[PDB]
């Protein structure tokens, strides 16, 4: 997905940095601290109110890049007892009969997404991969959350088997079950500007509120968004009729 949204505050540790280190760069630039500093519609220190970037229009966002998906090799389990019925011969002489057997699995389909430093995206992260096995998965996500959904498959399965004079025989449904997945990631960048209010006129011309970009006061102005997106399938089902057993 494509997300752009407004660089808060308490996001600042996100890009390594924080109000003071942001307040001793514009220090460092004009050679008085300022008085207050300004993000957006918000302020920080000793500021004037309504924060000038909003008054002079100076804005600094959050944005998501392209996600890229990378494949994870498939985890496959060989055998899996779905059903299992036993059909047992009392009598004297052998009979075959037709049976169905039945079982179900529950598919589950896992997002889960985080950033390297923290930061906090309002804005839902869409996610959608095409799994061989399993099909098409979508998510509409918070990043830096967990969330699976289920589907439901039931198998049935008829079969004709004998069973001897004396003696049990067990059928079974069997499965492969796939853990399938793939890692993503995407780059997060921020522009735009931050905003201080001096106690005298400072820079060229003399003036007392500054905007300087974000790089300019800022530690760095970028991250990485990070995720997994699995599913996990019941596949290549089997009858087994095993060797009828005495009683
Ligand atoms: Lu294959
Ligand atoms: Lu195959």
């Amino acid at each position: 997905d494509v997300i752009r949204e407004y660089l808060m505050f308490n996001e600042l540790s996100a890009l390594s940095s924080s109000p003071e280190s942001v307040r001793s760069r514009f220090s460092s630039i004009y050679g008085t601290n300022p008085d207050g500093i300004a993000l957006n519609n918000e302020t920080y220190f000793n500021a004037v109110k309504p924060p000038i970037t909003a008054q002079y229009g100076y804005y600094c966002y959050k944005n998501v890049g392209t996600v890229q998906y990378v494949n994870r090799p498939t985890d496959i389990n060989p055998n899996v007892i779905l059903a299992q019925d036993t059909l047992t011969n009392n009598t004297n002489e052998p009979f075959t009969t037709t049976i169905t057997i039945t079982g179900s699995f529950t598919n589950t389909s896992t997002v889960t997404s985080s950033t390297t430093t923290g930061f906090k995206f309002t804005s839902k992260l869409s996610i959608k991969k095409v799994f061989e096995i399993g099909g098409e998965v979508s998510f509409s996500t918070t990043i830096g959350t967990s969330e699976t959904t289920t589907e439901t498959i039931t198998v049935s399965k008829s079969v004709t088997v004998t069973v001897p004079a004396q003696s049990r025989r067990t059928i079974q449904l069997t499965a492969k079950i796939a853990k399938e997945s793939a890692d993503f990631s995407a780059p997060i960048t921020v522009d735009g500007y931050f905003g201080a209010n001096f106690p005298k006129r400072v820079g060229p011309g003399g003036h007392y509120f500054w905007f300087n970009p974000a790089r300019d006061v800022l530690n760095t102005t970028s991250g990485t968004l990070r995720g997994t997106v699995t599913n996990v399938s019941s596949f290549d089902f089997q009858t087994i009729v095993q060797p009828a057993r005495s009683l």
